[PDB]
């Protein structure tokens, strides 16, 4: 079998870079049961607070590289190095919310605290995996801490998420709001679960500071090689709903959710 | 002597820098406002942003055919292949323009996305002889070219009635009345002066939402504009009824001399 480019850009020109799709595995055509969007959408009344006078903002007249930047101080510090990468010291167990600079700040649009709002810069590819359906892989080396993409979809309420039948694309922001990428989503809806993940989600605020709606940004948690599949840990809660339907195919020696890992735990509980 | 007093009054928010110069007097770069590249809110406007309420096209091409719903909503698509308004465009009573949006099936680079792609022409903020600050072209600009949007603070009818200074107040004009006030928050368009012989015209456009209470205001050149020419639109007789005009045209109808006659 031969690899087959089946779409030049699944984003239809909406991202900074094209995101091609290939399938060198089976006969599945390019996925089209969803609407690609590059930014979050709403399908009910949400009234995101966008009052420009409500925004916390900085007075910096440099590039916001100093510890005096207010937006960095709201994040405890700015966690971006000079190349726009997330610092290794960033705490994954208890991450602070990231507050990027915004339209109320006195700084320029190219200051050092605007990584996520500047969008996708790495070359990604939608591709057919051997055992998980569609997936996303890197077409380049990606250093640790690099911004990858945002989890984009339909903003819905807690109550609406209870009503939704399919939560295979439902991200819990943790009233409680979620992002459902089932019907509307970006490239992130195709990122699979890995028990040994190489990206992590981070909560970020940019052009609004409405605390019901953090945006979810994925950053690499280690150096990523060309061709390597991207994935994050969906979390035990997702698997406590979903392992009755399918089991994990990540194949890692550390896999916590495989058919066998579940059976081994069940046999320890019996013994 | 002409001094450059700002490399970019937009602070990097537009596609191009917009420098400011002064070769007339001692006035420094204007700083009594906040530059913003898109409209802002200072109170709850409840703009309908429901993606399922958008009318949108099913175009599998570049939206240059007559089956594009978004062009049909605008009577036709009025943009030529270069993104300029057609010569047949009603420059006196323009129709509403519906550009393609996030619900359309077309690509982001189809032919119906001129205003949402932002400023392309090179402009300069500069100190005029008699009108304070103004905006001029640093290049020739063909007729029908998109210049910039009138950007500011969205305010209600009642809020506009309470405001003291309407020198930056654009009336969006059935239904609830709203205004764009660029006094406190605005982009480069807040500096465009009135001309009785204008060379740009405002056009109402819809892009990412279709809440008909809140058209966005796009300025297009109404004729070929020469390099160095000051940009201006006709503020309208209502503004002048509710300083005297220094436009200098032989057709100026708001001058001190005109008002006295
Ligand atoms: C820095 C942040 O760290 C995080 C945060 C979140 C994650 N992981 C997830 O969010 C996970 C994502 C699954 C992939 C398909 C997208 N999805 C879920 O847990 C999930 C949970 C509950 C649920 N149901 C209801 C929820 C609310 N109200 C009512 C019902 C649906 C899905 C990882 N790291
Ligand atoms: C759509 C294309 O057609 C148009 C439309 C409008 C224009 N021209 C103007 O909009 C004009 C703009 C003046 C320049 C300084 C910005 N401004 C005004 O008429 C104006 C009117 C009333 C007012 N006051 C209140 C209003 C409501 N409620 C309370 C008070 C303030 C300003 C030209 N062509
Ligand atoms: N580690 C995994 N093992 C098996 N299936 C997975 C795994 N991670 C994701 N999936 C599958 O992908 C769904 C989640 C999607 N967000 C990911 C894109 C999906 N692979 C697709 O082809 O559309 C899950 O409901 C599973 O069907
Ligand atoms: N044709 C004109 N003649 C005299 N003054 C004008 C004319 N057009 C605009 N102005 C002045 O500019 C104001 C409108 C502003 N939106 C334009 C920018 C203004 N020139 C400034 O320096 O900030 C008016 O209140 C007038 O002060
Ligand atoms: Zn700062
Ligand atoms: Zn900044
Ligand atoms: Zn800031
Ligand atoms: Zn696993
Ligand atoms: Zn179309
Ligand atoms: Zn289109
Ligand atoms: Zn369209
Ligand atoms: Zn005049």
């Amino acid at each position: 079998r031969t690899e087959k480019i089946i779409c030049r850009d699944v984003a239809r020109g909406y991202e900074n870079v094209p995101i091609p799709c290939v399938n060198g595995v089976d006969g599945e055509p390019c996925p089209e049961d969803y609407k690609y969007i590059s930014e979050n959408c709403e399908t009910s009344t949400m009234n995101i607070d966008r009052n420009i006078t409500h925004l916390q903002h900085c007075t910096c007249v440099d590039d916001c590289s100093s510890s005096n930047c207010l937006c960095g101080q709201l994040s405890i510090r700015c966690w971006y190095d000079k190349d726009g990468r997330l610092l290794q010291e960033f705490n994954k167990i208890e991450p602070p919310l990231i507050f990027e600079c915004n339209q109320a700040c006195s700084c320029w649009r190219n200051c050092k605290n605007r990584v996520v709002q500047s969008g996708i810069k790495v070359r990604l590819q939608l591709y057919r995996t051997a055992k998980m359906g569609w997936g996303v892989r890197a077409l380049q080396t990606i250093p640790q801490g690099t911004f990858i993409c945002e989890y984009v979809g339909e903003l819905i309420s807690d109550a609406e998420a209870d009503v939704r039948e399919d939560d295979s694309y439902l991200f819990d922001l943790d009233e409680v709001y979620c992002i459902d990428a089932r019907y509307y989503g970006n490239i992130s809806r195709f990122i699979n679960h890995l028990c040994d993940p190489n990206i992590i989600p981070v909560r970020v605020f940019m052009l609004h500071q409405d605390l019901r709606f953090p945006r979810i940004a994925f950053f690499s948690s280690r150096d990523i090689r060309t061709g390597e599949e991207l994935g994050f840990d969906y979390g035990d809660r997702f698997w406590d709903i979903k392992s009755k339907y399918f089991t994990c195919q990540c194949g890692s020696e550390k896999c916590k959710h495989s058919a066998e890992a579940i059976a081994l735990e069940q046999s320890r509980l019996a013994r």
